[PDB]
Formats: structure tokens, C-alpha cells, sequence
């Protein structure tokens, strides 16, 4: 008899499909993931006290000492339980912020601002997400993000100098980087860096891979305050799909006929066509020159959950993104799928093609066949958003359950307290000595721009402070630093817009804003720019707009972007098996090689 | 690496399909099937006798009281877990017949008539078939009739009432329906039944849906003793396919060339060509004005199963079906699928295309294939037949182990003997009051039709009767009414014939039975009948075959035909995973909507 | 505890029934089919041409040359590859037919008639059937037939001469063979197969089994033209079941009275009681002497797919089967269930009983219970209808997917070319040498008759031509020779009426066609006949049939038979499962055993 | 002893939790589809032709006549046949646009 | 003008609209839909900012 196979009922087929599905992300296998060891390294400095210390862990809204470090090591303690158990009454169970006021039940603050303003606490964000399973693609612990860099390392230091450097570059124009008059200023920030370890010193063999692939070497302003992800490099920093608008209704092809749209000129002023309305790329513009968190007070009562959240002032109207701050003030309220979902439609209003080896990408006289549902727009705008969930939820595993790595609001309130302390020749958090040698010059400015700070904020003499100013009034959200939502939601977003797109489309024209006005300028870059590189520039703008308001590192931000790669291809494998058509989607990995799902 | 199936032997293959099939009809999941309540309802009428009655159930074959009431309740219940059990021996154990003469073993009858003859006992036929499983289609048991009507409903008032005018209008000729001639006893038809509650008041909100669906209006010429099936009431009473001969061998289109029949006007004298011999469309004539089981004594020898199997006389020949009497000799011998078959033979002969739907219908110098096997004759002649079987186990299920409802003659046995009783004063049978008060006009009439019956029948002064006249001698089948053999084959066979075929196909001519001669005449019909339209008559022509012959109920065989609808298209779904090609039957079910298998 | 056994529900035991049925289908095993090996055994015959020629593989359809070889072997090759994936795209794609006019699109045929008709082409009848899957029986491919004949062997010369004896035979009267004014040529066809090896020299040890089975001896007048199946050689050519009529409605025995029927005659005259209707066993009558294809234009068009069919003409009326060429009439146009059907409504109406050892087959005061869904008529009659299709599926597979042999015709038509290159001392076809060497005597008799034909046709001096003369103007139909749909529909058929009867009973009387006049005789055969064995014969009649038309050779026949019979067995074996009562039918197989199912 | 539930790996409990969903679908069963009869109701009017006219059926991009009725029903079944199919090949196949 | 009737399918009962006047010319039956302005605040409103 001849060789076959059977038919079975419809919805058995569809049980059956998801049962493959399920079968082929448990065929992956799992590995694990392993943190930096610092967690239980570091110790309480007092003689008669052995227990951990936690300094370098993700501590905020536990109590904090007037150093800085929590009060009773329980408290983190608990706090790792509830994170592991994800029970709500245990979680209701914990403590969080300081010693509350009998007479009005409200928190005892250290600062005067946050009393006046009779604050109360806020709490963890999804501190268990991590447990969540999904429907689709890799189950959240399924992957791992390799340990974060530690306090005493190259890394680190590199990282934290990098932070402050951004800090007080805030007002710093991006158009205006290679200016003269920004000369002394970004000629610093790229010399103090290029002294340090991490920059001018290789990797040696034998080191973390991981450390290899994200290692950088000599900065240069062609490089300043960039990612890596190949196309970051070419061009101008900001990539077009966060200033540029796009062709607008009315203007078409039809037949052998073009026709102009009486709004056409909306394009060039950053207008995206969004179905028959708009969005307008001009971001609110954060008061300039105002940082927070620049008093040890203000910055203890943050450590301690006061929610400082809406406190920020803002000018008037909107700009193309023009400042540093402007990129942080970008990255403070975007929903996280934000910046990929408008370059989605930027792309379809622009008439980019799609995956040339999806099906039905021919004229309709040859395939007979047009795109939407499967292949198409609706497709690509459903499939770049639901990935957003799936990688938040194995974000969440690596910040919560695994590295509970401290924000950078944290690490430069050790090496506030450390240099203030051996100023009077006592020795403070010595896990920061090495940060605190190597960035003197840095912290230098640091403690003038704090000052300033400091008065203005209606102090009119304050202590001396190396705090990293931050570009937010509550500084950091309320869960750890490694990884980032932003980052991993980047990373996942645009691994599925490259796979879906003709991602080696090249760009014909390339935009800056304008270093006087607020417009769009022709961009002096001589090269090729392409889709791909244009989507990895943007996932890097978002993932350094969180470091440039202070409140993510370096590593944080490249360790995830590969998170988030991760499981929108596992979306993608998974989803293969439920489609008839003989297709696949061509997707540019970030590290330079090809994958066909 | 690319996702895929894989191919095993043939003979796994085959085992794979057929077991899919079976968990498909698995999945269906059943339904309960609900009984009217009647059986343990009504109670003995002896004031120290609290039994069961058992009136408004079958009981033919179990000893019966001169009322016509069983003697013993215990021979019921017999009966009752006989039919649950389907084993051969307690079926054989039951109390079957009357009395036995000691001497001779023969039984002793109630009538001159039965002992003079004879008689021995009849059986009842497969009591247990609605327990046997089948290779394919819905299980016997996982569909449902709903509760029959009960004795006092105005529903059965309307059909006991029906069923007695089609008995005194057995020699009415269809084609003379409307004539002047028949005016006086058709008039009455329409207004006696226009006088009752169930065709004079509609439905009301809350009425079972069943009932809803089922209800009939106002009686006219025009829907007088018609089905509800759509189609039906469009033009002539008769489907064509029950009087219209078929094209004939000799007759076809030959390239450019037509050839024709040399016995051509054969098609339109009812021969329809059967492979290369014919079928004739003539009846057989029962002796006109002879009816049965008028008597007393007869009808309760009948009840207790007088085998008066065969006792029918006929004139000599046969003719296109004239008189509602012919109509119920058609039904009293037919095979249950010969209707259908007939029909099936018409359409192929007059080359009625298949259903446009299935694979290879083109002209072949398009696909290439000609059909036979599958999609074609072979098939359909094949499928057409095999459902009746299927058909048959789900309705036995419901006629003996679910509703057990009596027989129309039954019905008009307990009618005659409350009636007697009531002329003297007296009150048996309170059950049927309502139909004795509402049905006097009719029964005036039976009882003159049944005194010269009874006086033919050789009694010169006979007891008044007021019994429902039988069409057979032996009057119903050895099974209980609800639903019928006939109809639920019907219902099948039409649905198959449906799906098979091209159904929207419009008729080209249309014929009637000549009011004069034993020939087919051109119709006067206006309009258009489709082969759908004429297909649903034709099982509402057998159908009500047997309602004319006393046998069955309205609600008996719309019920039934409901039933067997949805045991051909079970069929067709689970048969639908046997083929490698790429279609479908469009199927235009009695509810008026479509659906594709 | 005591061992015991559980319910579930019925759903579940419905479900576990039919898993069963598969599994014991599944556990049948499988045999291979083998072919004889000519398909790639005959090779072009053009020295400079190594490719096979595919001369003695069904081709009609595909295009020929003037000798009737196939053009292209790519035809046959993509017609193989179809026939095997069953994709109707891939079907639409052969090649069918000859070349078209490009002004009309019309085929450019070779012979005046078929041009003049402006014929088109017809396609494969279910070429991939042979693919489908079936809820119930053996698995199309789980069986086999065994090697065809070869044109080299003593058993197709056998073969090809008795089918050209019967064409010459056509007009011969079943009950005049052994007349005196018959007495020269049917002295000549026994005396003409008796000086053939295969008929005068008995099997030899080591042969087929398969071959020892169906080699036939000493040709007689009383097996001329005959089959084998047991029956078949006692008494009367035709089967009683193809010429007799039927009780008819009203002769009945009621009680201690016989009734007769008015109509009571109709029996002896060939009228089937058919329900209240009848069926005339008389069939269409084909214009005596006129054959088809005996010219080798109007044989290569036909060759070609010219569709032929529908040309034949008739005489007016209709008659009881005389001559050889009415029963090629009757099989011409049948259902191919029709011949059994009608058998088994004759039997039905004659009172045969049902097996004895069937459940509640005694009188009902001994077992209370009669049959008819289950163990009776409509049981009956569904089954013997239901098979016909799973029978069909089986010898698609080894009509198309295995054995692909040439019809009798393209036999007639290597012969013919054969024979005309010969006698100009040119070799074409050698592989039909022996045929042509040993049938030198009838091929003389077939030219003189093709040359009588040909001129009534309208040729006025044709060419020679040996071809087979066709009883059907299209010949045969568009599917390869081995095995029948006839034969193995027969097959199937009667063995589930000797199966559901007592197939030992014995018929009383005995009736032949007169010599004389249109009416039955009481034959002169003073044996006993029974059920069995006119069932047997009645299947032989319609197989026999198609060779007397000159579409099926003797080994087609006999062998589809057996295919045929296993199929019904395994449905009877498969459906055993589902009925709760004692029984089993008693089958007399066609190898002279009994199984009882 | 005390009745219990176990504990198994993360990623079997992540493959059962998918398992249970596809299983809730399974469960909740599936209803037949009903169309309203005029696909094959409505003919073609001319008297020799007794083909479907598919006029109250989607037909956008088959050929249309003069009174936008499709020129041949072939097309339109065609149509259906590569709808229920989904194989590219055999939609590229159709018949799209006019002459 | 005229009512769904016992017997209807349901569907058509649930969809069937009565009598049309200004306040539900061209409106919709899903529930709310039929109170205050023909436009949801959602597609004319802006937000709270920044
Ligand atoms: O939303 V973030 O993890 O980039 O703080
Ligand atoms: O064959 V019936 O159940 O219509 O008495
Ligand atoms: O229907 V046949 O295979 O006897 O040509
Ligand atoms: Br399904
Ligand atoms: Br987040
Ligand atoms: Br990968
Ligand atoms: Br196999
Ligand atoms: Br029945
Ligand atoms: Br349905
Ligand atoms: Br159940
Ligand atoms: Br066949
Ligand atoms: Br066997
Ligand atoms: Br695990
Ligand atoms: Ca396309
Ligand atoms: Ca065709
Ligand atoms: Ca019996
Ligand atoms: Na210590
Ligand atoms: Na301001
Ligand atoms: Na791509
Ligand atoms: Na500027
Ligand atoms: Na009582
Ligand atoms: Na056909
Ligand atoms: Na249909
Ligand atoms: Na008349
Ligand atoms: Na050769
Ligand atoms: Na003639
Ligand atoms: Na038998
Ligand atoms: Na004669
Ligand atoms: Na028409």
C-alpha cells in the first residue's frame, strides 16, 4: 500500500498544533542563570556584626540608614521570599518605607520637601512577574542573562563614570556634539573615559564571552553616549524612525498616475501618518538644567519609597528631540512598545516592502493574492506589540528572581558617602574605592553641579554631594536594574520588525534636527542607511535614553536587548507550525548573522 | 529545521482515519431524549386499583380488556425491560397474543373473522434495534426526538381529527382536489379543522420550540393534508418524482448531434429507465371503499396481534397514483429508501448535474476526470441506500425505548369506546373526552362509514363503531408510532440527494395525473419548482402516505424526518475524512439554511 | 472478589465499538499486488529508441500514432504519477487527447464521422479512487489481485479468441445454442477454443496457483461463453433472477386461506414486484448486426478520447434478454448494484427465508419477535446496496495504481495492426505473434464481418481491418481492463445475499426465454436449483456480460469476483461487533467452502 | 498519609500549563457555520442555461458581464475550491481581471 | 415598522431594530450606544498631559 497520511476533525488539528508548539519550546531546553556573587560577598563593617551588608542589591523601599544601606538585613530577606513565592498576603506582609507618624499613620521623612508634601510610599512594580507562564514562546525562566558587572570592576567603573558624564551633559544639543562651542566639555567627557580601564584595555582570553561581545574600546564623538548594535554606528545619533514623519493621505500611486497629498509637506516636520490622523514626534520639553535627587535627604527618602512620581516641571509646547534630557524625558512615559509600534507605521505609510519570502509579496496579476490579516499590516501590528508581555515577564525573572542588581541612583549614593567620608580620613563602602579614585575629575564637577542644584532647590547651604543626578523626581521605577523593560521590550520589538519587513530596504533620505530651528535638516551623512540598521539605531536611542536619565547601565541595556531577541524568535518558531502557506521570515540577528523562521 | 509531517503505512493510515471518524462523533456529545409523561400518568379507573393504565402507550400484541385497556400491567413492564435488555431469550418470555385453545394451541380470537381464519400471533419487529451500535454516523442514542403530544393536547385533537378525514376521503383523486365535485366534502375538511384550537390559534411565547416549529395555521385546498417541508406547498400535491417516467436509452447528445429515444414518450407515461430495463410508476389498486378494523372484535384482535398480514384485496392492473387511498397502498409495501432511489434514477437518467461543488464536475477537456466511483452515479446510488439502515437504529431508539406512544388506531379505539359509553350515560376513557367533544361532526360521519363497512363485512346489524378505518388489514406495524420508519428514511435519503446533487436546479416541466384518463397531463403550475423543492415533497408524499393509511401522526413525521437529516449528515461529516480531495456537499437543510460538509 | 467486567457510557462504548472494528480490520495484515511485468517490458521498436512503448498498458486517452502505440511515454509516465497522488491540479495538467484546431479549439480527429460530430474528449473515470480511505471494510490497498495475463501467454490467446467469438456471436439466441440452424458456428467457436493450449492442456505443476484456480478445459455447448463460479454450469445460460418476475401483491397466506393476486400472471411475464410498484425485467433492444470500431480511423479517435458515447441506436420496445448482444445492452447501462438488488426483491417478495441462523427467523409464538431493520428486509437492502462502493474503491487501486492492463479492444487493435503488416512481410507488434498465428480462422471470420460493417458505415471500399468489433460505440470505459467494476460489484453483492438468505433453498421451478415468441418457458433442465447457486450465476451473467461487449476478458472477470467477495466478508466481520444478539450468517463462498460471520 | 500534590520542573509545569489551555479549547466544542441558501438558489435566467448565477455572492475580481453577473461559473467555484485549499499555487492559478 | 414574530430566528430577533427617529438615525445597538452625543468621547476627546 501506498505510503499517506490522515485527516483528523478541525479542532483536533488545533489541539494538536498547540500541543507541537508547546512540545517544541520544551525541546529547547533551559539553561540556567547565574548572578555576580555579591548578594552575600559583602558584609556589615561593624566588628560584632557578621551578617551581609546587601549594598550592591536592589534595596529600594526597604528602610535605609543615613549611609544608605538597609537597617535589618530580614527585611531584603523577606522581601527575596515574597519575590520567590509571588503570594499577594506575603508580599502585603513586608516592609516598606520608614517608621510612620502614630498621630497621622503617614511615613517620617528625612527631607523637608517630601514632608511638606506629606508623601506617601509607593511599592514594587510586578515583583513576581518572573512566575508568569505565557501561552507562547520561551517560558520566562527558561533563558538567562549572564551576572551583571560588579562594584569593584573596570566594568563598572566605566559604566558609572559614563552615567555622570551623561548627567551632566543633559543640556548638551545632539546635533551640536562635534560643535565648538561644546568642545571642552565633550572633549572631557571623551578623555576622562578613553582613561579608564574598561575603554583603553582589551579583553584578555580567558574572559566571560559575554564580557568579549560587549566590551568597547577607544570612545570618540563619533561614538559618545552610543550603543552597539551594528547600525548605531553609521550616521546620525538619533535614528529617523523617532523624528522624521511620513508620507501622508493623498499621496499615491494609482495606475500610471501620481498624486501629491495637500499635506505632504507634514512628513518633513514629523508628522506620522496614523491611519487618517496623526502623531506628532515633538516630546514635551523637561524643565532644563533641573536634576533631582542631588540632596542626600531627598535622595534617602527615594531609597525609602516616597513617591515623588508627577513632581517634574516642563516648558510649554514640544520639540523634535533636541537635548540629552529630551531623549530621557522621551523614555519617562512612552509605553514600552512606543517607538517600534510608530516605526511600524511610519514603514507601512512609507510603503516598505514586507519579507520579500513571505507569500503573496508579488503583483496581484502574478500571485492573485493581497496581504492584511496573514502577511500583512494588521499581522506585523499585532505581532510587534503582543511580544511586549513575553519579554517583560523573563525581564522580570532576571531583575527580581536572579541578579537584583542595584539601580545607578544607588551606586552613586555609595560613592557620595564613601568620598565624603574619606575626606574626613574615615573609610565607607571601600567596595566603591576603586569608582571613587578613578572619577575624581568627574565627581569634581558633580559636586559643583549639586550645589547648584541644592540652592536652587531652596537650600542656601548645602552639604557637599557626589550624588548621580537624576533626570527623573523619583529617580528609578521600583524594581532592580538588570534587566531593563525598556531594553528587552526594544530588543523584542524590532527583532520582529526586521523579520517581518524587507529589512535590507535602504532609506533615500536622512534627516537631523536642525541646530537652530525647530525643524528637520538634510543630514550631512554621505552613506547608506537601511531599514535593519535604522531599527537597531532606535532600539539603542530608547535603551540609552533610560542611562541618560540616570537609571540604567551600559550592560543592563545590551544584555537585554539579546533577552528580548530571544523570545520574539521563539514567538516566531512557534507560531510557524499554525500556517499552511511555504514562507519564512529573514531575520538580521544583532549579532551580524542570518535566521530563517 | 523546517517543521513538518510525516507519512506512515497505508494500513495505520486507513486505522488513523477511521478512528478520527469515530472521535468526531465522540465529540459531538449527546443528548437526553424526553417522553410526554403519559405512561405512568394515567392510573386504572377501578377505584381499588392503583395501578398504571398504560392507554396512551403500545401495546399491540399484550392481551387486551374488551375496552381495549391491557388486562395485565406486568405484560408491559415485561415488555418495557425486553426492549432495554434486546435479549433473545426474555424477549421470547414475554406474554404475547390472547388465550390459547387447550386443544388446537391456536389462539382464541374476540371475531368470528380472526377465528375462522385461524390466526396465529405476529411479533414485534427488532423491539431492540435502537440498541445496536453502528460502523458510522451518529450513535442510534445520541439524538433525540422531543415528547410527543398527549391525549389532551389540542395538538393531538387536531392530528386524531386529520387522520380521520383523510380515512373517509381515501377515494378523492389528488388532481380533483379543488374540483366542485368534492367541494362539499373537502369544505368540510377545511372548516372542521379550522375549528380547532391548534390550526385556529398560533403558538404562544413559551410554548416549546418543537411545538413552535411543528404548529400549523389555517387550512386551505391549497395546504389540505400537505407536509411543512419547504417546497412542498409550491405546485402540485405529488412530487414528480412519484409519477414522471424518465429520458430513455436511445436519447442523447452526441457531439453536434442529438439522437432520440425510439421509445422516447416512455418518460412521459411513468417508465423511468433502470440501467437498460424500467421501473413503472403504476400502483397497485386496492379494492376502492374497503377499509379495516371497523369493528370492535377485529380491532381488539388486531390490538391482541392477529397476524391479518396480506388479507388486502386489489382490481386487476395498476395506475399512476390517483386516490389517497393509492397513495397509502404505495407506502404499505415500499422498500423504506425505493422513494428515493426512484427519484435518485430520475435525476441521473435526465442528466440533473451534481453538486457544482464536488471535484471533476468540469467538462473534461478542463480537469481531465469523469466521476463514477466517487462524486458520481455509483456513489450516490450507493450512499442514498446505506443511510437507511443508520436512520432506522436512531428511530427504533425512540419509538420503543424512549415514547412508547400508541398507535392513531389506538388513538380511535379508546375515541369509540368513550364514545359508546357516553351515548348510555357512562365515562370511560376521560382522557380522550376532549377529542370525542371536539371531533363530533367527523365522527358522525365514521360511523356511518363504518356501519356499511361492518355490514360489507358480512355483520347485517351491526354495533355502532366509532374506530378510525384502517387503510391495511392489519392495521399499524408491530411498533410503536413515534417516530416512523418511513419518515426518518425519508429525511436521510432527501438529505443525501440534496447534498449529492446540483439542488438549485430548476424543473422544466411539470406534470400531474390526468383527471380522466390513467395518464400524465401538463400541470397548470405556474412558477418554478427546483429539484430540492420536489425532493422535500416526495418525502413528504411517503410521509403522509402513511398518515392516510391510519398509521402515523403529523407530529410523527416531521419529527422523524428532523431525525434523519441529522443522522445522513453525520454521515457525510465523518465520511468527509476519506478523501484526498478538495470539496464539498452543499447541503440546503428543511430549516431553510445551508450547510457545507 | 468475584472476576467481573464494567459498563461505561454509551457514548464510550460506541466509540470503543468502532476502535475495534479498526483494530480488527488493522490486524488483518496486508498483502502486495504484483504486476506481470510488461509495463516496462516492451521497448520502442525504432533501433535508435531505447524507451519503454507501454503497448499492452491501459493508454486511452493519451495520444496515439497511426499503429495505436502511444507518442510520448512522458503521456503514460505523468498519467502514472497522477494516478498515485490523486491531486486534481496535477490531474488537470495531462495530456488528453490529440492535437486542437486553434481556430476552433475543437480535437483534429483522424476519422470523418468523429470530425464531422465535432466530438470532444472524455477524461479517466476516478483515476485516483484507488487513494480513498472507507469507514467500514478492508482497506482499498490491503488487498490484491494477482498478475494479469500476458500477451505472449496461451492464456490471453485464449482470452482475446473467445471474446472475438462472442462479438461474432452476438446475435445468437441464449436459448437456441444447441439448435441445429446455430449448430456451424457454434460447432466452430467450441472446436476453435478446443485447438488452444490454455483449454486443451491442463495446468502443470509449479504454475500460479491463481492460474490453476481459473484454467478452464474441454469446451463445451453447455460451458461456451460460461463462467466458473459454483452454479453456473447446471441448467438454463441465465440466471432465474434476470428473467423471472415475482409474487405479486395480493397472493398471500392468511391464517388456514390463500389469496391470489389479480395480477398473479405478471411473474411468469418478467414483472418484479418492486414495493406497490413493479420493475420489468425486459430490456432496451440495440440495433441487431451493428457493432462499433471495426474501423482503425474511428478506433484510434476512440483510442484518442473521442466520446463516442451515446451513439448506439435501438429498435422500439423492449423484450426478455434473447441474444448475447441484449445482455452486453443490459450491462451497458445498469447500476452496477441493479442485477442483485432486483435479485434480492424477488426473493424477498417470493418469501425466500433469511439465513436460519439469524436471530427470531421462527414463527413469532415461539420467539415473539420479527424482523426488519435488523436481521430483515431493510437490513438486507441497505447491505447488499452499501457495498457496491468499498468494492469499487479496491479494484480502482488495482485497475489504476497497480495491474494498468490494456482493454480487450487495444488487444484487438496490436492484432489487427499486427496482421495488416504482416502480409507485407513487415513485423509490427510481435508481442501479439502467437495471437494473430493461432486466431488466424476467426481473425478471417472478423474481417469479413469488420468489412460488412465498415461499408454499412458508408465506406464503399474500406480497408482491411482484424479489429474486435464493440457492442458500445465509445467501447469500454475510461479506466484499465483489470480488474470489473461489474464483476467485482457482483462479487461483493452476492456474497452478502447468500450470506443474509438460506441460500440452500431450493427453487421449485425452472423457466428459460422462448425460442419462439417474447415470453418465459418452463425450461427442460430436470435438476434442482438453489439460491446459491442462480445468485452465483447471476453474477457470472453481468460479468460475462461486459466480455460479450468486448470490455473485459475472462481473467478481469473471475478475479474481480474474488476481490469483490472478500471486501463483503471483511463488512460483515467488521459489523459483527455491533449487534448484541446471538447469530451469525452462514456464507457458502464462491471456492465451494462455507464461513460463518 | 496526608494527601499531596508533587512539584516538577519549571519547564514541565510551563509545558503542562500550555497542554491545560489547548485542553480548556478543546473542551469547550465547536458549532457548525449556517449560510442563508442563495449561492446555489439564484439561476442563471437565460432558458438554456441552467447554471447558478451567483449573483448575491461575492464575486469581486472574476469577470463580470454587461449587467455584473460573472461570465462564468467556473470562475467562482474555481474561487471557493482555492479558498478552502489556501495552496498558492492553485490561487495564482484563478482567474482574475478581465481580458 | 413591524415586530420580530414568535418563530423568528433568534438571531434576527436580538439585531431587529424598531421604531428610527433622530436620537438613533444611524446609531448602533450596542448598549450605550444610544445615550448622549452619536461620537464616544474616545475619538474627539484629547488627554490629561504631561
Ligand atoms: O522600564 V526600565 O526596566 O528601562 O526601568
Ligand atoms: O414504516 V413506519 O414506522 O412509517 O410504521
Ligand atoms: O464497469 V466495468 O470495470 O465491468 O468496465
Ligand atoms: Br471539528
Ligand atoms: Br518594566
Ligand atoms: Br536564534
Ligand atoms: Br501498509
Ligand atoms: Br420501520
Ligand atoms: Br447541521
Ligand atoms: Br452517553
Ligand atoms: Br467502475
Ligand atoms: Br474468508
Ligand atoms: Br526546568
Ligand atoms: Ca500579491
Ligand atoms: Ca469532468
Ligand atoms: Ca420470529
Ligand atoms: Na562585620
Ligand atoms: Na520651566
Ligand atoms: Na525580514
Ligand atoms: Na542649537
Ligand atoms: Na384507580
Ligand atoms: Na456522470
Ligand atoms: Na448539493
Ligand atoms: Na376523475
Ligand atoms: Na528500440
Ligand atoms: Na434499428
Ligand atoms: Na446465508
Ligand atoms: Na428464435
Ligand atoms: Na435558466
Amino acid at each position: 500500500g501506498i505510503p499517506a497520511d490522515n485527516l483528523q476533525s478541525r479542532a483536533k488539528a488545533s489541539f494538536d498544533t498547540r500541543v507541537a508548539a508547546a512540545e517544541l519550546a520544551l525541546n529547547r531546553g533551559v539553561v540556567p542563570s547565574f548572578a555576580n556573587g555579591e548578594e552575600l560577598l559583602y558584609r556589615n563593617p561593624d566588628p560584632d556584626n557578621t551578617d551581609p551588608s546587601f549594598i550592591a542589591s536592589f534595596t529600594k523601599g526597604l528602610p535605609h540608614d543615613d549611609n544608605g544601606a538597609i537597617i535589618d538585613p530580614d527585611d531584603f530577606l523577606a522581601f527575596v521570599r515574597a519575590i520567590n513565592s509571588g503570594d499577594e498576603k506575603e508580599i502585603a506582609d513586608l516592609t516598606l518605607g520608614p517608621a510612620r507618624d502614630p498621630e497621622t499613620g503617614l511615613p517620617i521623612w528625612r527631607s523637608d520637601l517630601a514632608n511638606s508634601l506629606e508623601l506617601e510610599v509607593r511599592g514594587w512594580e510586578n515583583s513576581s512577574a518572573g512566575l508568569t507562564f505565557d501561552l507562547e514562546g520561551p517560558d520566562a525562566q527558561s533563558i538567562a542573562m549572564p551576572p551583571a558587572p560588579v562594584l569593584t570592576s573596570p566594568e563598572l567603573v566605566a559604566e558609572i563614570a559614563e552615567l555622570y558624564l551623561m548627567a551632566l551633559g543633559r543640556e548638551i544639543e545632539f546635533s551640536e556634539f562635534d560643535s565648538p562651542k561644546n568642545a571642552e566639555y565633550i572633549q572631557f567627557a571623551i578623555d576622562q573615559l578613553n582613561g579608564l580601564e574598561w575603554f583603553n584595555t582589551p579583553a584578555k582570553l580567558g574572559d566571560p564571552p559575554a564580557e568579549i561581545r560587549r566590551r568597547r574600546g577607544e570612545v570618540t564623538v563619533g561614538n559618545l553616549f552610543r550603543g552597539i548594535l551594528p547600525g548605531s554606528e553609521v550616521g546620525p545619533y538619533l535614528s529617523q524612525y523617532i523624528i522624521v514623519g511620513s508620507k501622508q493621505i493623498g499621496s499615491a500611486t494609482v495606475g500610471n498616475k501620481t498624486l501629491v497629498s495637500p499635506n505632504a509637506a507634514d512628513e518633513f516636520d514629523g508628522e506620522i501618518a496614523y491611519g487618517s490622523i496623526t502623531i506628532s514626534q515633538r516630546v514635551r520639553i523637561a524643565t532644563p538644567g533641573r536634576d533631582f535627587m542631588t540632596d542626600l535627604k531627598v535622595f534617602l527618602d527615594v531609597q525609602d519609597a516616597a513617591d515623588f512620581r508627577g513632581f517634574e516641571s516642563y516648558e510649554p509646547g514640544a520639540r523634535l528631540i533636541r537635548t540629552i534630557r529630551d531623549l530621557a524625558t522621551w523614555v519617562h512615559f512612552d509605553a514600552l512598545y512606543e517607538a517600534y509600534l510608530n516605526a511600524c507605521l511610519i514603514l507601512l505609510a512609507n510603503g516598505v516592502p514586507f519579507d520579500p519570502n513571505l507569500p503573496f509579496q508579488q503583483e496581484d496579476k502574478l500571485d492573485n493574492q493581497d496581504v492584511f490579516v496573514n502577511f500583512g499590516s494588521a499581522h506585523v501590528l499585532s505581532l510587534v506589540t503582543e511580544v511586549a508581555t513575553r519579554a517583560l515577564k523573563a525581564v522580570r525573572y532576571q531583575k527580581f528572581n536572579i541578579h537584583r542588581r542595584l539601580r545607578p541612583e544607588a551606586t552613586g549614593g555609595l560613592i557620595s558617602v564613601n568620598k565624603i567620608a574619606a575626606q574626613k580620613g574615615e573609610s565607607i563602602f571601600p567596595e566603591v574605592d576603586l569608582a571613587v579614585e578613578e572619577l575624581g575629575d568627574i565627581l569634581e564637577k558633580a559636586e559643583i553641579s549639586n550645589r547648584k542644584q541644592n540652592i536652587a532647590d531652596g537650600d542656601p547651604d548645602p552639604d557637599p554631594s557626589f550624588l548621580l543626578p537624576m533626570a527623573f523626581a523619583e529617580g528609578s521605577p521600583f524594581h532592580p536594574s538588570y534587566g531593563s523593560g525598556h531594553a528587552v521590550v526594544a530588543g523584542a520589538c524590532v527583532t520582529i520588525l526586521k523579520a517581518f519587513f524587507d529589512s535590507g530596504i535602504e532609506i533615500d533620505q536622512v534627516f537631523e534636527v536642525d541646530k537652530d530651528e525647530d525643524k528637520l535638516v538634510k543630514s550631512s551623512f554621505k552613506g547608506t542607511l537601511t531599514v535593519a540598521g535604522e531599527l537597531n539605531k532606535l532600539a539603542d536611542n530608547i535603551a540609552i535614553g533610560r542611562n541618560m536619565a540616570g537609571v540604567h547601565y551600559f550592560s543592563d541595556q545590551f544584555e537585554s536587548l539579546l533577552l528580548g531577541e530571544q523570545v520574539a524568535i521563539g514567538i516566531l518558531e512557534e507560531q510557524s507550525l499554525t500556517y499552511g502557506e511555504n514562507f519564512f521570515f529573514n531575520l538580521p540577528k544583532f549579532d551580524g548573522t542570518t535566521i530563517q523562521i
